[PDB]
């Protein structure tokens, strides 16, 4: 019950990511809509881990730049906590991070300027942003989505935090709710976990739920999206809204965010422990820089294939759920895919050897 | 019965510290977060134990100075108490003392820059100073951890003080706790006895425990740590807080630390005794000065190592129990590992033999 906090890489040594590869010859586009950071921060925490700091430079779309507001509560805790996330864990990848206006014609500009970007190339766009998918404008989700489909047709693999309030996702109207950008089948949704682990093993891997006041992951069924076909065999359950309904599942894996077993992270110059699913795109965005780098090519798109890997490639949740409005566990960890953590947590170093041939 | 005094030779001598060694070609760093030393109280001794003078040099680490404030009862007593232990019983090693700010940077920094010290380069840090490990933020405790584990990887010995306050380690909050950095799985935590000794044997050695008034030894099952791997055989108890958790057990090794059977030493210039954990560590820093300087490699991180040595390496202290809290006996020594000795006091000639091919 003692609240906890492991370093970028104690967590990428519980999930076995492998050894030897830093990402060199890839670069990771992180997506923001506020915020900023400092140099001074990046420059403490990659040295205090013993790491060669990765390339950092900030791209400007719509008029937006790098401003860090200096609060350590502020929106610098998600700009900050991405990159030091992603570059402590692929510091050998070059870092772009993508600066808009917080506007839905902003968040789709920087996406698609970051996967059409002929100066950055990015292989891999990590976003920690979303809300739910039925709060946005129905022609926004269709033009993110197309966004998404033209990534994966390009080789760039998307990745986006599932959200941080459970199965309802924030809103209060009597219905479950999943967030987008997370909901696009062409993005690779993360999801969290609390995870409790040292250098040689996992002891404990369960749902990230610490009720309303803590945070819970994200999850569930979408409204929007249909199943894909290469989810179908997912088991994923119709949607708890009554009229129910097939959807696409979220998420598809999951990693560790809850903030009582969270990063120890430098946000304006202050040492501290930040979680949610934010920190889980740019963990799995660097695992995924480093698989990439063994290939010799981008792994782009990889919900299809993920979905028939075999079982020994993740390390599944079964226990709890993501359910912070009442009583009713909506919804439920069990065997196999579930909507609280997907496939589970992957086993990087068995991730990579199911890629290669 | 009547209060006892040693000096640092009689306790080697106790405990079968290898003849012939003196730590001749290794540097021991010593962590120091207030109060100072002079070099007449030092020369004094060496010069009085007939040892050639170890070199002893302060590293100033943000700002921080060697400062002695004068009082035998204050900082001092810390300080010098550990230059003379380990300077006495490895004269041949280089002492190099760092100096830092009472805060959880400044303790960090003082760890951080002696395992990495391209200067004196340390084989061995002693740390004599600690807290609750639940006291600490969680983001320090990472930090800190991280850097220990760093200190392993490189060959670096990290040993710690269990504590002075029993069990509970000074809190009055109805829960039992383990003290910090000794809970750390990458220190060799120094856990404290009572040792009835002459030259040629060991008449008694118990549990270090003189009530509230008189301190006792820390020890018990960490909240923050899983068990390690390696400590799995040892037979760690269920923490005896709620949920009776399973976690690193607290101390590895254990050493003379009753005051009342204490150091005699000499502080400010004044002749005295001394007790408490924070001698164990410079104690067993000198050891291992001398193991290395035999094997002429360091030894690093031992842990591993130590809890899968032939039972004949340690005395094991199977009397006594460090509650100074209540009558429960939270916790008890007994046959092989225990929350109060860990393994026993090491018999230094036994543990080189064990560490030669
Ligand atoms: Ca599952
Ligand atoms: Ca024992």
């Amino acid at each position: 019950a003692a609240p906890t906090a492991y370093t970028p890489l104690d967590v990428a040594q519980a999930y076995q990511f492998p050894e030897g590869l830093d990402g060199q010859g890839q670069c990771i586009a992180i997506i923001e809509l506020g915020g900023g950071y400092d140099e001074t921060s990046l420059a403490q925490y990659f040295a205090s881990l013993g790491v060669s700091a990765p390339q950092v430079v900030s791209v400007s779309v719509d008029g937006a730049t790098n401003q860090p507001t200096g609060d350590p509560n502020g929106p610098d805790g998600e700009v900050e906590l991405d990159i030091e996330v992603a570059g402590a864990l692929a510091p050998g990848a070059k870092i772009a991070v993508y600066f808009a206006p917080n506007t839905d014609a902003g968040f789709l500009n920087a996406i698609t300027t970051a996967v059409h970007d002929p100066t950055h190339k990015p292989s891999i766009v990590s976003i920690s942003w979303g809300g739910p998918e039925d709060s946005w404008a129905p022609a926004s989700i269709a033009a993110m989505n197309r966004a998404f489909l033209d990534a994966a047709a390009l080789g760039v693999t998307v990745l986006a935090a599932a959200g941080d309030s459970g199965s309802t996702d924030g809103e209060q109207d009597g219905l479950y709710h999943v967030d987008f950008p997370a909901a696009s089948p062409y993005v690779l949704a993360c999801g969290g976990t609390r995870l409790v682990a040292s250098a040689g093993r996992i002891e404990r891997e369960t749902v990230w739920n610490d009720g309303p006041d803590g945070g819970s992951t994200g999850g569930g069924v979408s409204r929007i999206f249909p199943l894909p076909s290469w989810q179908e065999r997912a088991n994923v359950p119709p949607s708890a809204n009554p009229g129910a309904g097939s959807g696409r599942g979220v998420p598809d894996v999951a990693g560790n965010a809850d903030p009582a077993t969270g990063y120890e992270v430098v946000i304006d110059g202050e040492t501290t422990v930040i979680g949610g699913t934010s920190a889980v795109a740019p963990l799995f965005a660097a695992l995924v820089a480093r698989i990439n780098q063994k290939l010799g090519k981008p792994v782009g798109y990889l919900n299809p294939t993920l979905y028939q890997l075999p079982p020994e490639v993740f390390h599944d949740i079964t226990e709890g759920n993501n359910d912070i409005a009442n009583r009713a566990r909506i919804y439920q960890a069990g065997p196999g895919w579930d909507p609280c953590t997907g496939l589970g947590s992957p086993i990087g170093i068995r991730l990579l050897q199911a890629l290669l041939p």
